[PDB]
């Protein structure tokens, strides 16, 4: 199936990048994306996603992205992002890594789902006890 | 729905319940049934190791242990094993859902069949990362 198509269905929030380009880019967003984050397509095609992260972002919580997308896994995350405006939002992340039939990545597609402090609190302390 | 999605998709997968005893299978889709040649009868309200069989990277199936124990969504590429004892590649992924005060309330698992030359790509690079 095409999870892309899934999301453009589900109208989510999701963007895909190109590992074949360096740094990763963005190279497709949805509406969903464009919304959430506040910003407009023109400032977010070709960049790397980590505009996303600002001050208040857990790096070890960024270091199990940089992890899966070293190794071509799957993996979710719960941090916290950066709209366009500098406030903050927390963000129940997640990113695949397509790959052909042959078995190479060929993109990779991540979707964010905004989430309460409440939920935040619970998924980032098995996190912590994770890291510990 | 993640779970609505691959319905329509017609994808292999399951549903687990982990306020059950044992995170058994309390729901399983036409596609698994297919793959695995399992029935509903001998699988629902049962765990899924049954997939795994002596051959299986012992290593992979750690991968999927921990992505339980931190409510994490993971992919790995292993060897499964069929009703009759039969393998083939499965690219598994585990996806842990939540409510919204962010508790886990299910583990979803979507098996890809792959071919040996698929396989062989994905699991080398898993077995690269040893340091
Ligand atoms: C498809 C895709 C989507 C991503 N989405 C986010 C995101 O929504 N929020 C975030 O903080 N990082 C996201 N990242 C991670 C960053 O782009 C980047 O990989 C992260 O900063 C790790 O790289 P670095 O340590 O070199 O900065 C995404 C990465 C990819 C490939
Ligand atoms: C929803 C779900 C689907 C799973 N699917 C598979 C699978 O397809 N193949 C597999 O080898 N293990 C699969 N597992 C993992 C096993 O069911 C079990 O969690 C794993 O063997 C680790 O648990 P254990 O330490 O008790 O053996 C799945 C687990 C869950 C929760
Ligand atoms: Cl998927």
């Amino acid at each position: 199936f095409s999870f892309i198509k899934a999301l453009q269905t589900a109208q989510q929030n999701f963007v895909v990048t190109d590992p074949s380009l360096p740094d990763n880019p963005i190279v497709y967003a949805s509406q969903g994306f464009l919304n959430l984050t506040g910003y407009s397509l023109d400032q977010i095609l070709g960049r790397n996603c980590r505009f996303l992260q600002g001050p208040e972002t857990d790096p070890k919580a960024v270091e199990r992205i940089r992890k899966a997308i070293e190794q071509g896994n799957d993996m979710s995350v719960c941090l916290l992002n950066y709209r366009v405006d500098g406030t903050t939002f927390w963000n129940q992340f997640f990113i695949a890594a397509l790959r052909d039939a042959g078995g190479n990545v060929t993109n990779f597609v991540g979707v964010q789902c905004k989430v309460s402090d409440q939920y935040a609190a619970t998924v980032t302390k098995q996190q912590e006890e994770e890291e510990e």
